[PDB]
Order: C-alpha cells, then structure tokens, then sequence
C-alpha cells in the first residue's frame, strides 16, 4: 500500500473523551489510516480500514469525524480549516 498523506492530528479519546496527539499515515492500495505515538514508534497504536467509511466536518475548532463501514466513530481535530478539508478529501479518495 502506498502512502498518500502523512501528518499529526488530535484524536478524541474513545475512552474518556479526552484528546491526544497522534501521527497519522494514510495509505491507498489497502485503504488504511493508521495512527501512532506522536513520537517515532512506527508500530501503530491502531488502524482504520477506510473501505466504505463516511467522513464529514463537525459543526473545539476544525473537527471532523470518520464513520467506518461497521460504524466505529472517530473524532479528529485539525489545526486549521484548510488542513481539515485536505484530510477529509484525502480520506475520501483513499476509500474509493
């Protein structure tokens, strides 16, 4: 799978609804969005199978959400609206 996009974002705790910085790597052959420790561990902390996902902005600034085909929800926060828009479209093209 080839790398499409790469960057850090704030991801909301599924858990206690907290927010944490993670490094995200979007790939396209296999449609996947992996997240790691904000550091340099390339062994992922989780994976998001993107095939058939739904990704939309959420009206905390620059929020957007990912809904997997089986309805697991991911809440992310970009640093700027331009970044958010870029991630959303990238994720959309990847799960083609």
């Amino acid at each position: 799978g080839v790398i499409i996009k790469q960057g850090c974002l704030l991801k909301q705790g599924h858990r206690r609804k907290n927010w944490k910085v993670r490094k995200f790597i979007l790939r396209e052959d296999p449609a996947y969005l992996h997240y790691y420790d904000p550091a340099g561990a390339e062994d992922p902390l989780g994976a998001i199978h993107l095939r058939g996902c739904v990704v939309t902005s959420v009206e905390e600034e620059n929020l957007f959400e990912i809904i997997t085909a089986d309805e697991v929800h991911y809440f992310l926060q970009a640093a700027t609206p331009k970044e958010r828009t870029e991630w959303i479209k990238a994720i959309q093209m990847a799960s083609r």
